[PDB]
């Protein structure tokens, strides 16, 4: 702890953190737009917000690590364009990743371990995600091939909607639909009351549509929900969940620029936090909302820190029933998780919630305060990562 | 250079690396076979061979990192889901990579930085491309949306023909349709020796095909090509005025290949043989136009970074997109075209886009005599070169 606690020249920076707002899919803000738009417009704001000695050498920047779930290719092709085209130079190299809804914090932990083997000094960690647009990349039938992997046992398990993988959690550790409600209608709540108070604007940054219009407000949260409002609600897979207790289908990106402190010091640049550590397991496929029960305790251990060190955690709400049981298999005090609110009120852009969940973060700790960035992640697997305030 | 030698605990050692034969694209033995069924065929031999401790507990396992360019997602759900079926446990994670044409190599990288920093012990790196089956999931008319981007003068660039912008290369360079038809020839005799001498017998692992009968031979190298033969085919991209032809460019195919990795003191103490091991990669961008000088510029880079000199580099496995960028890249190095891919190269045996910079690993570690040096490096569509350096063990 105290040591965690020491500033080190070694250490991974975060020195800026920014999302846009999140836009319902389909009906939504960024319904017209695709990807490539979103990602653009993003940057071309977020290299503004960025310190002066970096705005005048975009060529600092050495790697641009990009996570995306649905387009052809996780999107390398138009991503890499749409960084050219904001100003990013072309001798600045990008790489795409999919490690599906943790794909945004994947490319945090992409960019600090580039960082701290020395292979770069400073990189770029995006997250973006056009579910509008892309939702139809993915064959309603399973995107598995083969005959036989479609009939295999193990293979057979990541066909599993992820809905009913929710079921499967809320069934087997009895997860009752008030329950459910309850959690949903408190996440609503929360987020709706940080929105109002304009908790999200430092962190939001706006994006202007084709058409003129500008979203910078995020559209899922809306005020007065509760949990009997929420029990209207018809089951959405089977059946306790339902659309009011699983995450919103939306669009977003969101960024996080990093770099080695010494190196950060050097050009003077402002330095928002640190990244700590980040660990990843995998969980059954069958049940794979229980990924952060396995990878919080990963990265606690890993860091030789405890749940009761921390301050704050963002565990996404994928579905209600998941993130009860990760809450309660902990040990959580409820008023640490998600206290702005999660996914459940403000929506979950596959690829980009990582990301998004780093720039949330940054602004409900306060200095010295610890936090912990978890999600599942379909096909069976949790991620978490640890952040210190600076 | 002699302290580059010395086999350090923390080295990132290199315990098995495999790959399949390449298939020829929409002809060849893979042709009705997607990335999923290769990886998985594929995994159940890799892992068959494997030393007993991995094989009775794959949980060593505890990355899986795996290069794609054309599947949607990069093949995450699918590939995953092959692993698993492959008995890798669900235990151990997987992460999807798309890093173009180096797409397998990045996942070297990904899975040496993660064991260099402590994160895991043992990783896999895959890369894997059924260019047959995924060929169609790339739109004709270009994958950027936006109108706004697709006139952008910079964002367009992207959108140029990878055999434009060998073209580009070719011209700005003066670089001869006898020249890149000089080379290809050559690549094409070399691969020719090297599959007749039984060379790649030892890298290659069979894959079963549905049928029954089994894939087990790289389907590309011609049988006696030579150059003035290659002189008869038309440009493929520009009319009557090009240098680029189907003689002289990668052909386009399917195969999968794997890299297994672990840190030297846990390979000791599980007793895991090690066959090299890794020392360094490092990538850049270049103008995307003239995206076939990335080697150019990224092997110099790992050069630098590793205190090594060209002179120091005993084989370059420097990857043939076309044969106008690859000898420019080889001249600008000043490197002789002796050590360069001595038993052929793309133009030959194929380019299955994310499978190569991982494919190339298996082939160069069979071609250095222990303690040498090699180098591994390829250009990137969209403008990026990386290059690798290894070492024999």
């Amino acid at each position: 702890k105290n040591s965690l606690l020491e500033k080190r020249p070694e250490d991974v920076v975060i020195v800026a953190a920014n999302r846009s707002a999140i836009g319902k899919g389909f009906k939504g803000a960024f319904k017209d737009v695709n990807t490539d738009y979103l990602l653009y417009n993003f940057l071309n704001e977020f290299i503004g917000r960025f310190p002066e000695p970096l705005r005048a050498d975009l060529n600092l920047i050495e790697e641009v690590a990009c996570g995306n779930v649905l387009n052809v290719g996780a999107g390398a092709t138009e991503h890499r364009a749409a960084c050219l085209a904001s100003g990013i130079p072309y001798s600045t190299p990008f790489v795409a990743l999919n490690r599906q809804c943790s794909s945004g914090l994947t490319a945090v932990n992409d960019i600090a371990n580039k960082i701290k083997v020395g292979q770069i000094d400073i990189g770029l960690a995006l997250g973006v995600e056009s579910m509008t647009n892309n939702y139809k990349n993915v064959n309603p039938l399973g995107m598995i091939s083969s005959e036989e992997l479609q009939k295999n046992r193990e293979a057979k398990k990541c066909l599993i909607p992820m809905g009913i993988t929710n079921e499967n959690v809320a069934a087997n550790f009895k997860i009752s639909r008030k329950d459910q409600d309850e959690f949903a209608a408190n996440s609503y709540q929360k987020a709706y009351k940080a929105k109002n108070e304009g908790l999200f604007e430092d962190e939001i940054l706006p994006i202007k549509l084709p058409d003129g219009s500008i979203c910078q407000s995020d559209e899922g949260p809306r005020p007065n929900v509760t949990a009997e409002s929420l029990s209207s609600i018809r089951p959405a897979f089977i059946g306790t969940t339902t659309a009011g207790n699983a995450s919103q289908v939306s669009d977003g990106v969101a960024g996080v620029l990093l770099a080695r402190r010494s190196v950060a010091n050097q050009l003077n640049l402002p330095v928002l936090g640190r990244y700590i550590d980040f660990q990843t397991v995998g969980v059954p496929p069958e049940i794979m909302g229980v990924g952060p029960a396995y990878a919080i305790p990963k990265v606690l251990e890993a860091t030789g820190l405890q749940v009761q060190d921390i301050d704050i955690f963002e565990i996404n709400e994928a579905f209600a029933a998941q993130a009860l049981y990760c809450i309660h298999k902990l040990g959580i005090d409820l008023n640490k998780v998600n206290p702005r609110g999660g996914a459940i009120a403000l929506g979950h852009p596959l690829g980009c919630t990582g990301a998004r969940q780093v720039a949330t973060i940054l602004r409900e700790l306060k200095k010295d305060q610890i936090g912990v960035v978890s999600m599942c992640i379909g096909t069976g697997m949790g991620a978490a990562a640890i952040f210190i305030k600076e």
